[PDB]
């Protein structure tokens, strides 16, 4: 069996933030000691690009070679939709393997976020559960977080979007705080972070109110 | 080549309602055409028995038949952790094909359930959402429904179950309203099922204040 090819796109989140560096990254595995060599040719929208950046072959312990080269791309051109090809070319092939990748497609909706204070019941836990529900968005790639006092928090977990019945994704996180620092008055913050957000992201806030 | 064999539990709901009733349900497509009988063998923790109903095969575009055999479950015997196993024999079949199913494994806590009223930012919009955050459930399978004033209102979506951060299981249910139901005061109540809970029921409420 030749060599085989798969295609990895950027993060979310690397796309919408713009300190962040998105990349797709083409990684080639089941490579042969008799035809070791591995050459890249890279498009984006049909049109060949020069600046990507090849690692060396690396053995796995299965004694085929796995070779990865890695796009750098530019935040608006994965936003805009551009679709980027990998085309991986090896002697043990019949002919070279392309592959393309892109952003989901779909008409951009913004999403509504509102976060809520722990049911009064679990006012009574040793923790307890801040939510924040993010609802309307589309496509459905989002970055959701929780921090406080300027660091992040650690506890939550975020459920996968789903599809809602208007055609538009939604999902939760659930932050889960010690009642002590609920109590004490902290401020916890849920940052989202969507391509048809105004600066690709927002924040709300909330606190005990006594 | 030939037929092959899946095997589905319950839905849940049916196995924690006593009044419902409770199918493990086992399913053969590609039966072939010139081979077509199939014979059932149904066992409860070896124990045969001799109470399934075989659906009449069913063309399916595809040019294969595709063969039901439906066995009713004491929801005990489910509850309990018995073990259905559904063998299957065709002339196609070197060897009767045999599957095993039974309740998800794991030692059972008590999901608390908890319910959110909608966001202060929200009630500008037209809608609202309430939430019932229901947590700390083991296994994972449940069912949550939500009502009002004894009436089914099921314009809501549930994200399915996921691990939290101790093992346990959490989820999500969010129901949409007019924003005019909601002010007017009336009641809306987060039913949960689960084999960990008294009679495997409870419901919690909310509404505006007056
Ligand atoms: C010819 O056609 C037939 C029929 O196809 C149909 O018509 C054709 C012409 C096409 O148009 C096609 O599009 C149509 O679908 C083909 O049959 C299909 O064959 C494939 C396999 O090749 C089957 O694939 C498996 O599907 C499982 C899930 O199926 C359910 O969900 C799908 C949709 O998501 C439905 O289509 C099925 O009907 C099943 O739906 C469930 O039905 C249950 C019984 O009715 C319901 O439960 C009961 O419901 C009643 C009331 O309804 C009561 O509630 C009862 O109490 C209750 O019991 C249930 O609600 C319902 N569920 C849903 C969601 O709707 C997959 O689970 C399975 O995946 C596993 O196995 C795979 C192996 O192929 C593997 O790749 C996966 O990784 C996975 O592996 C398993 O993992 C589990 C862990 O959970 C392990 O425990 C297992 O051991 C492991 N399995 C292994 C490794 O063995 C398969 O993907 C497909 O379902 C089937 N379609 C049918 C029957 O409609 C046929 O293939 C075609 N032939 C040819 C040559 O083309
Ligand atoms: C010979 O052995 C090779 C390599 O296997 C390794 O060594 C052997 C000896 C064993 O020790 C293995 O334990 C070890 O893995 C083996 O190759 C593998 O081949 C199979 C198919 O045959 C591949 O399976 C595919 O996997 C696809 C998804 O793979 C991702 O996730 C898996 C874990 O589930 C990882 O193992 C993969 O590395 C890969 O991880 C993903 O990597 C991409 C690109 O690096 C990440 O995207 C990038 O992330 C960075 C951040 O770091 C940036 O954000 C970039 O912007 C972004 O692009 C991505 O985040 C990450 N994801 C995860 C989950 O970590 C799957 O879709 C396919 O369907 C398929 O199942 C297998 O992955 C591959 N292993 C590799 C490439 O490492 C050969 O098959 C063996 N040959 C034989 C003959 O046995």
């Amino acid at each position: 069996g030749g060599p085989s090819v798969f295609l990895f796109p950027p993060k979310p989140k690397d796309t919408l933030m713009i300190s962040r560096t998105p990349e797709v990254t083409c990684v080639v595995v089941d490579v042969s000691h008799e035809d070791p060599e591995v050459k890249f040719n890279w498009y984006v929208d049909g049109v060949e690009v020069h600046n990507a950046k090849t690692k060396p072959r690396e053995e796995q312990y299965n004694s085929t070679y796995r070779v990865v080269s890695v796009l750098t791309v530019l935040h608006q051109d994965w936003l805009n939709g551009k679709e980027y090809k990998c085309k991986v070319s090896n002697k043990a092939l019949p002919a070279p393997i392309e592959k393309t990748i892109s952003k989901a497609k779909g008409q951009p909706r913004e999403p509504q976020v509102y976060v809520l204070p722990p049911s009064r019941d679990e006012l009574t836990k040793n923790q307890v559960s801040l939510l924040c529900l993010v609802k309307g968005f589309y496509p459905s790639d989002i970055a959701v977080e929780w921090e406080s006092n300027g660091q992040p928090e650690n506890n939550y977990l975020t459920w996968p979007p789903v599809l809602d019945s208007d055609g538009s994704f939604f999902l939760y996180s659930k932050l889960t705080v010690d009642k002590s620092r609920w109590q004490q008055g902290n401020v916890f913050s849920c940052s989202v972070m969507h391509e048809a957000l105004h600066n690709h992201y927002t924040q709300k806030s909330l606190s005990l109110s006594p």
